[PDB]
């Protein structure tokens, strides 16, 4: 018999992510680098293994949208919600959504993709929102021009564990 | 940090269930006896004990639909999903939906609803998947033809692992 | 070529409906009794002709449902909203969701099916609601123990015709 | 009464569009030449004129998504159904969908997207389908592979039935 997890995590170390469609705001090289870089914030300190597919269906399908886009948490116009993911999970779970109404960016201006990217992917991999200010996971924006807070790597290796310690 | 703790099983021993609405395929009286013997199979085995509410909420919620019906995790039409339910917890929490887009029996012309909502029910209590073939929580359909059904060893010690012999 | 239509209407006489599921409330019955008579209201004056599937996708699919059901307009418990369809079209247009929150009944208890339905189907064919008091668009419930007002004569004759006025 | 009347033109000449993201399958100049191509078709033989924006809301809202996409019309994956859009009117009136499991292209590897864009927009000014396998409202899908595109005589008088000559 199996009993249930005790936490919201993957039973898998070999995950995927597809970049269903783009911003206009980024060329798709800078969209591809942002997530290529925000996965590798977490893959450094865990077992975690990130490949994108171009087609089919990924465990984290990431994707740009309006409004209303297919879920419970439609986007609201400019400003407001940025951006949501959802947890460990068949179907819907993992996928993370960028609400196109912002201006994503690869710089201090408007939303610095990779780091939005990069706390979203951690709800995708299991992370709730943190009380430590200087944490990733603390659900308020601030640029920074990476090192993952020591909140944040104790609570993805809670789940995971440290992959390699080196 | 924060991660999504999962409820591991009902902190309660009386369980509510509502059967919300009925599947074209069987009587009412049909679809009541089989909801009514799949919770015995695991209120027999444990302290659990099972009440049906006819309004309101109740901790398991059980529902026939189709398609895209109301949780993003849309059934297939015929074949394919069956039904899905949701591990403990508040709101959808336990709740189990049936695709009745397949065919429902009290036999076995189609999928026998007693037997797969024991299993489902199994979930509703917090069990996942098991690796052995004679299992009920086995998620292979299988029909013996009997009249009497047995509840496996494996399942009995996976739900007595949660809330311990009746 | 073809411009669209003027009014969104079904462009052939011969449709389908499935009863997806039942309610509590009543038998198959006297659910079915109840459906077939709402139809029955609209094909007496005009040329539709109106079919019962059991399976498969029907024109027009009617279930039974609360709270979240699969669309934008979610039921809402006891009392408020009592149902709602919507109009011709692909998909779900056409299709009639009744808030089984609410007792039906084939009585002057509760809401009477036959009555809700009657109007439902209006719906279903392309009527909105009528500011006529006595129309059976009128949007405010009163039972009666049936003859189609000619408001709703008027209404649905103008988008489909009269059918054999005999 | 009330019916639900369909808007049979634009009332004004001059509309705006909005490419609210981007599918993988093309740099976004392929993409925005392509739209741009698109409606060109239709602007050059009428008095519409077609003015693009960045930001907020626009008559012609185009966007790619797969599978369920914020309108419950769900797309299918690769193959079958490859884009809608919704006739002339307010707010989802004109937008269109494409379907990004489809491959996109500026040639003839997948489907190009110029000729399924101008197809559609067709619909977003007021044309269904036609019946002459050469128009371009046919609604199936052939590619000449020659260089240039001439809108075929019966969209000409299609379109030119709702908005007159250019
Ligand atoms: C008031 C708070 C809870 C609303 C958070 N927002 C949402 C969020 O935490 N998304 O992950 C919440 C509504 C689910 S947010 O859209 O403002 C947002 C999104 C991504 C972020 C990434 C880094 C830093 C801050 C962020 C804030
Ligand atoms: C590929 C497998 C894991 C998909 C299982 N299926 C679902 C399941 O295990 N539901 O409890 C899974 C997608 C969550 S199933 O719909 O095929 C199903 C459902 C009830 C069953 C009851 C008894 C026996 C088999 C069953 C199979
Ligand atoms: C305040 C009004 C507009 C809300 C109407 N209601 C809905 C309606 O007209 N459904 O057809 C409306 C929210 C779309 S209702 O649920 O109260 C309702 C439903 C069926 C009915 C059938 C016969 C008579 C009244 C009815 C009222
Ligand atoms: C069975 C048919 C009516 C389904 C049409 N299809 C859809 C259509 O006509 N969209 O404009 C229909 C389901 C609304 S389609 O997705 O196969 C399609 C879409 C764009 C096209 C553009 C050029 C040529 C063919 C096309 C076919
Ligand atoms: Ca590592
Ligand atoms: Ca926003
Ligand atoms: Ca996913
Ligand atoms: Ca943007
Ligand atoms: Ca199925
Ligand atoms: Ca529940
Ligand atoms: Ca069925
Ligand atoms: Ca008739
Ligand atoms: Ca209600
Ligand atoms: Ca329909
Ligand atoms: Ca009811
Ligand atoms: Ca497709
Ligand atoms: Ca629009
Ligand atoms: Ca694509
Ligand atoms: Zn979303
Ligand atoms: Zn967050
Ligand atoms: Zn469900
Ligand atoms: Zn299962
Ligand atoms: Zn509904
Ligand atoms: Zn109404
Ligand atoms: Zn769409
Ligand atoms: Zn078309």
């Amino acid at each position: 018999y199996n009993v249930f997890p005790r936490t919201l995590k993957w039973s898998k170390m070999n995950l995927t992510y597809r970049i269903v469609n783009y911003t206009p705001d980024m060329t798709h090289s800078e969209v591809e680098k942002a997530f290529k870089k925000a996965f590798k914030v977490w893959s450094d300190v865990t077992p975690l293994n990130f490949t994108r597919l171009h087609d089919g269906i990924a465990d984290i399908m990431i994707s740009f949208g309006i409004k209303e886009h297919g879920d419970f948490y439609p986007f609201d116009g400019p400003s407001g919600l940025l951006a949501h993911a959802f947890p460990p999970g068949p179907n819907y779970g993992g996928d993370a959504h960028f609400d196109d109404d912002e201006t994503w960016t690869s710089s201090s201006k408007g939303y610095n993709l990779f780091l939005v990217a990069a706390h979203e992917f951690g709800h995708s991999l299991g992370l709730d929102h943190s009380k430590d200010p200087g944490a990733l996971m603390f659900p308020i924006y601030t640029y920074t021009g990476f090192m993952l807070p020591d909140d944040d790597v104790q609570g993805i290796q809670s789940l995971y564990g440290p992959g390699d310690e080196d």
